[PDB]
């Protein structure tokens, strides 16, 4: 099952997430990609932030190899990072995220987030005060170095993350345009479900792709122990109840009803295994309407620190 994107290539609706915790060992970022890929998964999330390009990209060639999968078969998404917005590094940055995951090309090449952040070495560059330190860039020269990543051949698509609708216009209305983004990588789930960017999306030809849409990993440097827990939630267990499902697959098939495409993270087997039973079920337009009225404008990352970033999309 696969949407077109507006340039032409195609995207598997269903997406596994590779983002754990530093808690946890790169080995594991190894083996739950393998089993994700097992299990069905063809659409495979990373980012240079997740610190596990090698080991994702080590089971895919290992899928490859065993001649489970072609590559052709496989949609890979990596991501820019904050510190490599100016347009001079986009480009590198690919192509040693390339290189760590010993590929070609990836099918998809995100900006990570609209909140630049100080050129350097670290993922989250922090000044003798403890505050981050905010850089200045122009995301629309951000996006003509992607543009050209594209252009090359080394990403199929490129597109953006955590942008709103006002960032969105930035780049559609850029002089000279010569991709739009084919999706916005947010935070969607029934708590915080993005009904109206979604429509501007849509609008665009733009496709949502939904992160955190089983209510996070609740890590708690961010997430808010007393945040009301998605999986918990009475109207998803009633539903789960009624079809012999379980929550995490009701809220999955949410979004794929509503035209979202949805990323799942388990480093879990069996959950791995069952999230793809997502395409085996089919909820009512009122069991839709129950889980629209779950909408309550929350979202599960919380920072005080970038909420004065120039860029802050919320
Ligand atoms: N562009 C961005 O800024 C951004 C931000 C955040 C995340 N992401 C990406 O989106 C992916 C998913 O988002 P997320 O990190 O917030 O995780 P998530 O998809 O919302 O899942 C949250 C938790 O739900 C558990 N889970 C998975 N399947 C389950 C099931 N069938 N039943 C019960 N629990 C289940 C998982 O725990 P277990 O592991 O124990 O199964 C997981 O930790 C990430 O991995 C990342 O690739 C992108
Ligand atoms: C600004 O976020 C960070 C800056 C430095 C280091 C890490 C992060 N963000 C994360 O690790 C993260 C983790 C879980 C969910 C969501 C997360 O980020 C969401 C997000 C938004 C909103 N805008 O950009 C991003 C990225």
């Amino acid at each position: 099952q696969c949407v077109k994107l507006n340039d032409g290539h195609f995207m598997p609706v269903l997406g596994f997430g590779t983002y754990a915790p530093p808690e946890v060992p790169r080995s594991k970022a190894l083996e739950v990609t393998k089993l994700a890929i097992e299990a069905g998964f063809r659409h495979i999330d990373s980012a240079h932030l997740y610190n596990n390009e090698e080991q994702v990209g080590l089971a895919i060639r290992s899928k490859i190899a065993d001649g489970s999968v072609k590559r052709e078969d496989i949609f890979y998404t990596s991501k820019l990072w904050s510190t490599f917005h100016r347009p001079e590094l986009v480009r590198p940055a690919l192509e040693n995220s390339l290189k760590k995951a010993q590929l070609d090309y990836v099918d998809l090449y995100l900006i990570h987030s609209p909140m630049s952040l100080k050129p350097g070495e670290e993922l989250s560059p922090t000044d003798e005060n403890g505050k981050v330190i905010f850089d200045i860039v122009d995301l629309c020269t951000t996006w003509e170095a992607m543009e050209k990543c594209k252009d090359a051949g080394l990403a199929k698509s490129i597109g953006v993350s955590n942008f709103n609708r006002r960032q969105l216009e930035m780049i559609l209305n850029k002089p000279g345009l010569k991709y739009k983004p084919v999706c916005n990588q947010v935070e969607c789930h029934p708590y915080f479900n993005r009904s109206k960017l979604l429509d501007f999306c849509k609008s665009k030809d733009i496709v949502l792709v939904a992160y955190s849409a089983l209510g996070s990993q609740r890590d708690k440097r961010w997430v808010d122990p007393n945040s009301p827990v998605l999986l918990e939630d009475p109207v998803l267990c009633a539903l789960a109840k009624k079809h012999k499902r379980t929550p995490a697959l009701i809220a999955l098939r949410y979004q794929l009803q509503r035209g979202v495409v949805v990323l799942a993270k388990s480093y879990n087997e069996q959950r791995i295994r069952q999230n793809v039973q997502v395409f085996e079920f089919q909820l009512t337009a009122e069991d839709m309407k129950a889980i629209d009225g779950l909408d309550r404008n929350l979202h599960y990352f919380n920072s005080d620190s970038f909420a004065s970033h120039p860029n802050y999309p919320y």
